[PDB]
């Protein structure tokens, strides 16, 4: 484990991913209205799911070794299997505070698929320039995912519950901001241009998915918007 | 690239499946009905997905060599991780015309799941007449789902609205005979008896499937059946 | 084939496997009633599924070896195939019949899901002690379904119709027996401990699966509690 410089910060993310699954757990015990529930468990199940992939990248089960640029390069593939999960849970969390009907929310998970599909191709193409093909294309489908975001759902949100609404444009925000990052670290960290080493690059994914996940996942347990209007 | 005969036929089918993407794309951008809004959805997605496996297989990424007949056999595995994702969406586009009830929906979506994922696995199989072991099974599998089509989703569509009635016939008869094509191909084909050559073979998958895809997309989405009735 | 000793049990299976997806499939057929079609799709895949995953292992498609404990030791990998596929149908044959809400079945299947991949990658870890860590998240994520399925549906099938209820005090009763072996086979087994050598964990394997999944099946799609209340 300590063999590779990076694993300090693979302890941290399973160390932060388990304790935010242990508290949402806790905290969804006392609830019972239908609507919390599924906001609950969609919730707690992305902190989980990512738990178990961050120990395997710390264990070195999700790591492997890629040939490109005359070097083997270790590539942590751990992170495509979390994502693919991970991140069409999160679009849910937001399409169903909205009310989001059902042909706008394949949508969002086909492209998010194809999105997380195609990085993990990239990352694992051994002709380097084809890597970037593959980047932009996934690219592509993360504009598409918030464009979406901004205009399809938030003007559904205003002809919502006043705290449905305020919460949404939070969550949206967050959303936003963080997801956009991400292609960012990838094309200059060690599966693009490496031009900032290995493990600044899994420093910066993990703050990235602990903010994405339990910082997320603390503003929105924590409103009353999940809960349906009741006496 | 250019070293593979068959390459002239996977980069027209990416040329093609990309711009039905686009076409269908675009063509959605004016559609509120949130019936309608469901067709164009699963029907902009199938495109979409098997325009990244196509370029796949054009770049080199999804192909591998599986040796059988003391011989190192091209195997393009990129085509059933389309086919897996494509073909059910293809399914939810007819079994939603009809308003299909659940339980056919999940029978005819897990029939289909067992044929791609049978048909991948005659593809890798290293002993030769095991490979046709698995043709049968999943041959087998298709002919369920065709049964269904006929003698299940038929007499629901006639108690329907006329225009979805006749939409579906037409659909319904050119899913029939295009997919009824796809496992002659494989018999025939380098992934069978080896009596086609490969990049015959690929110029037949790719007029398939591009009329099963983009061919089945142009009727479906022209036809007035995607929309509710409404004054 | 023969040169394996545990042959005759993966053949056993996957004929028992392939009989009870006959007779579910010849049964369901004169089925109107659409909620009895749901549990009929349901419950015949999961046999259907079940022999495929039987015959892949014993043409030997199914099985990769993993070097651990200083040995190539043989893995049969096409049982988390199978079994990531067919536990959740069967939880879900279950949460229709109590009809649980939607945040309650997305938390067993997640939580499912988490179980069989965890026991994959254990399975491959080629780091002995490691084995039991993958082993022990595992089980935990067992021990959460098991719960839900005392302390969330009993109290929730008492409300419900009487044959309802009493139907599924039947299969919840079965299933928490059966299930609970696996984990227990899997640590004194070949995978684990290796106390039981591979031939005998085989036949345990398929009289568990054969149990969870036939006899499952038999006693839901005898009863009376699959169909709605009608005149
Ligand atoms: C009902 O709806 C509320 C349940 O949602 C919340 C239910 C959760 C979605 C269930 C998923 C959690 C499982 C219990 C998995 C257990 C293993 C975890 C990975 C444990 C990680 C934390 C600890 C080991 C440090
Ligand atoms: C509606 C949405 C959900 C749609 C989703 C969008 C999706 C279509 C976008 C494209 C996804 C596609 C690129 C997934 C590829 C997975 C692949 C990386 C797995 C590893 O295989 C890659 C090579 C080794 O580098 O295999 C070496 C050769 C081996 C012999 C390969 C044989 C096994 C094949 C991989 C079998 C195909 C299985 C499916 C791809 C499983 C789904 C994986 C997940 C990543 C989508
Ligand atoms: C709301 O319902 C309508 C949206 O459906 C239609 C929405 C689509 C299903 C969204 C999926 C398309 C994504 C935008 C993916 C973008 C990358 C494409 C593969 C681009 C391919 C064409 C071009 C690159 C040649
Ligand atoms: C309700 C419906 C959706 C049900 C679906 C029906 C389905 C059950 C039908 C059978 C599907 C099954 C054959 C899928 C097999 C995938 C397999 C080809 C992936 C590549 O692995 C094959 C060998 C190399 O040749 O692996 C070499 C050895 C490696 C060490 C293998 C270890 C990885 C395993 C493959 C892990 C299992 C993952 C799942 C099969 C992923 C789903 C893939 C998709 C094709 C179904
Ligand atoms: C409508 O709802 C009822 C259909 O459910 C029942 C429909 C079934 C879920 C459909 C799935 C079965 C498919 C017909 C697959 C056929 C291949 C089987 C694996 C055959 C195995 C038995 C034989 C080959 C020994
Ligand atoms: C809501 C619920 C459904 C959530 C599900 C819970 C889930 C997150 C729990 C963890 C699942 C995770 C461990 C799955 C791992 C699959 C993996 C064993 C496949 C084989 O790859 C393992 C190594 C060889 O030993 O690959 C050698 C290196 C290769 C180069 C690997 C490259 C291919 C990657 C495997 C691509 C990722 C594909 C996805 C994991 C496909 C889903 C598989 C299925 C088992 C979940
Ligand atoms: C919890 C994890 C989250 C929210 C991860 C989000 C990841 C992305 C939005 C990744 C996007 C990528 C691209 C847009 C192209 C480059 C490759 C990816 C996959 C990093
Ligand atoms: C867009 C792609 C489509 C509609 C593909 C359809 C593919 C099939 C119907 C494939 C069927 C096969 C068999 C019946 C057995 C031989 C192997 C397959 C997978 C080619
Ligand atoms: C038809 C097959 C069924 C119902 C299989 C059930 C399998 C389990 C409940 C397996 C559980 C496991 C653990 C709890 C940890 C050890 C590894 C597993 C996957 C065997
Ligand atoms: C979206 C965030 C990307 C910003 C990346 C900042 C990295 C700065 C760290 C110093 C770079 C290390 C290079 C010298 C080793
Ligand atoms: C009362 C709210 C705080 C509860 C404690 C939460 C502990 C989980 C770890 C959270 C750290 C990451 C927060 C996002 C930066
Ligand atoms: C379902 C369509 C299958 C028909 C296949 C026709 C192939 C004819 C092309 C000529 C065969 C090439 C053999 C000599 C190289
Ligand atoms: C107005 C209808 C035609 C629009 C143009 C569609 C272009 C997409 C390519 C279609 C070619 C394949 C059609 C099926 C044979
Ligand atoms: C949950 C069932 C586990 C019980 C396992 C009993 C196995 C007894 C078979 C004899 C063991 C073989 C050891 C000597 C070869
Ligand atoms: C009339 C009920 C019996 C029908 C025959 C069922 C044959 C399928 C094989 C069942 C054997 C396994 C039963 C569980 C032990
Ligand atoms: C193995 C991959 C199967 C999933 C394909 C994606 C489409 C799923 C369609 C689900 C239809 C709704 C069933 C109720
Ligand atoms: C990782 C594979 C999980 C999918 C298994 C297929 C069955 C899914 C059942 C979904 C139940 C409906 C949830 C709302
Ligand atoms: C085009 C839709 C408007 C909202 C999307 C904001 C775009 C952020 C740019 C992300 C940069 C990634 C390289
Ligand atoms: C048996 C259901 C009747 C409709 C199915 C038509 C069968 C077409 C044969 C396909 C040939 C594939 C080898
Ligand atoms: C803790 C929930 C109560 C019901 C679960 C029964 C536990 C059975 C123990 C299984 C042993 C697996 C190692
Ligand atoms: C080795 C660098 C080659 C540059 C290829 C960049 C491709 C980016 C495509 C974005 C349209
Ligand atoms: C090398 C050819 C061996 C023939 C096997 C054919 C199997 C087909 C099974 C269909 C019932
Ligand atoms: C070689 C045996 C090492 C023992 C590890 C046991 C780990 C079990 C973890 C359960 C909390
Ligand atoms: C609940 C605390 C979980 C912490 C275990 C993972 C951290 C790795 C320490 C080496
Ligand atoms: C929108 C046009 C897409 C065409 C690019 C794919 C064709 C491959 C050319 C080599
Ligand atoms: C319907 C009977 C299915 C039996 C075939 C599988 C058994 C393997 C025999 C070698
Ligand atoms: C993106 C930063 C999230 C901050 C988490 C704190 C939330 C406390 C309510
Ligand atoms: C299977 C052939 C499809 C033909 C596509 C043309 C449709 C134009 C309306
Ligand atoms: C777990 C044992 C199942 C017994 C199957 C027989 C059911 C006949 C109705
Ligand atoms: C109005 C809410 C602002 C949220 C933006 C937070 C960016 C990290
Ligand atoms: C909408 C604001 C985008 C912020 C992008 C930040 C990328 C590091
Ligand atoms: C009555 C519609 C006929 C459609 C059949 C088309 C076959 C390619
Ligand atoms: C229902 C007509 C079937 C046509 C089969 C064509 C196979 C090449
Ligand atoms: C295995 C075939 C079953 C024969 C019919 C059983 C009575 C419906
Ligand atoms: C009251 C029903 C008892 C069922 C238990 C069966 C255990 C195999
Ligand atoms: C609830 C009874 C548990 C039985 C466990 C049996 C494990 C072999």
């Amino acid at each position: 484990i300590t063999g590779r410089p990076e694993w300090i910060w693979l302890a941290l993310g399973t160390a932060l991913m388990g304790l935010g699954t242990l508290y949402f757990l806790v905290k969804g015990m006392g609830v019972s209205d239908p609507d919390a529930k599924k906001f609950y468990a969609i919730t707690t199940l992305v902190p989980a799911i990512a738990f178990t992939m961050y120990l395997s990248m710390l264990l070195g089960y999700g790591l492997t070794m890629v040939p490109f640029g005359g070097e083997q390069n270790p590539i942590y593939w751990a992170r495509y299997a979390d994502w693919l999960f991970t991140t069409p849970l999160l679009l849910l969390d937001l399409a169903l505070l909205v009310d989001a009907d059902q042909g706008t929310i394949l949508a969002l998970v086909g492209a998010d698929g194809i999105m997380i599909g195609t990085g993990l191709v990239g990352a694992l193409t051994k002709v380097y320039s084809y890597r970037f093909v593959w980047w932009a294309i996934s690219t592509a489908a993360m504009l598409y995912i918030l464009y979406v975001l901004f205009f399809g759902f938030t003007s559904k949100a205003e002809s919502m519950r006043p705290e449905v609404a305020s919460t949404f444009k939070v969550l949206r925000n967050v959303t936003v901001v963080l997801w956009s990052a991400y292609p960012v670290v990838w094309l200059i960290g060690s599966e693009g241009a490496g031009i900032v080493p290995l493990n600044i690059e899994t420093l910066l994914f993990m703050v990235l998915d602990v903010s994405a996940k339990v910082g997320f996942g603390l503003i929105l347990l924590r409103s009353r918007a999940i809960f349906g209007e009741a006496e």
